[PDB]
């Protein structure tokens, strides 16, 4: 192969897959943040109730109860709720339609979307996990509420992680992210999510080139071609075979 035409396929083919990677970083970021901007609508909506409404635990039953509710439907999040400084919790999940309850036996000061909400003036992303209410795995985005500087509580709203996953895996390409531990979290080749395949070429050529840079690596002999990106605290990677290059 002429130097010149091998080349052009490498400089289409670093485009190509840059621009696929690309658009799995953009699905990351567009979940993220169409989540933000709903608890911060919810967030808003607590707030501006009279200090009346929010003061009394029926009130908040009553009041803020109807408001986690229509939000949780709305965007069918899993579950919707409001920690309070004595430990309760104003609890909207889904499933029987019965309406939100104070629970008084979650603990809720030991958990960590709490605790970080009340550290943070942003929203507090976690990372996915075990949800205790319907045991799903969730990703949880809370938020300190206050009301003209005094807190109200921590507002919690709970997504399913699979949402996510499946959002990246109906992208175009051999697309991937890791979690935060390095774990493979979604692929649009559900194979790549088999516990025991190794990444370390991948995520190691990744630790060596950077952002968004392409980079070459091995798999049984034959040479492949990709690159990552960190997107929040996940990493995002395609990789491809060598061959439009090479052949
Ligand atoms: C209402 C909260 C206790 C729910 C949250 N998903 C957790 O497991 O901590």
């Amino acid at each position: 192969i002429d130097p010149f035409t091998k080349t052009s396929l490498y400089e289409s083919t670093l485009k190509n897959q840059t621009d696929l990677l690309k658009v799995t970083q953009s699905t990351v970021e567009d979940f993220r943040s169409t989540n933000q901007s709903f608890t911060r609508a919810l967030e808003k909506d607590i707030a501006n109730l009279p200090y009346q409404s929010l003061i009394t635990e029926e009130n908040i039953i009553n009041n803020v109860g109807p408001i986690l509710k229509y939000y949780r439907h709305s965007i069918n999040a899993l579950n919707v709720y409001l920690g309070l400084n004595n430990g309760k919790v104003l609890l909207s999940q889904k499933s029987d339609a019965k309406m939100p309850e104070l629970r008084d036996d979650l603990d809720i000061k030991t958990k960590d979307w709490y605790q970080e909400a009340l550290k943070t003036n942003d929203i507090f992303v976690t990372p996915a996990y075990l949800d205790t209410v319907l045991k799903q795995y969730v990703i949880t985005y809370s938020k300190a509420i206050y009301k003209d500087g005094k807190i109200i509580g921590v507002l919690g709203v709970d997504i399913p992680s699979e949402d996510l996953q499946n959002l990246v895996a109906k992208t175009p390409g051999n697309t991937f992210l890791f979690d935060q531990k390095n774990k493979i979290f979604a692929a649009t080749n559900k194979e790549l999510l088999n516990p025991s395949i190794d990444h370390s070429p991948v995520l190691n050529a990744y630790k060596l080139n950077g952002d968004n840079n392409f980079f070459s690596y091995k798999l049984n002999n034959e040479e492949r071609l990709g690159a990552c990106t960190k997107v929040f605290a996940y990493t995002a990677c395609i990789t491809e075979s060598a061959d439009i290059i090479n052949k």
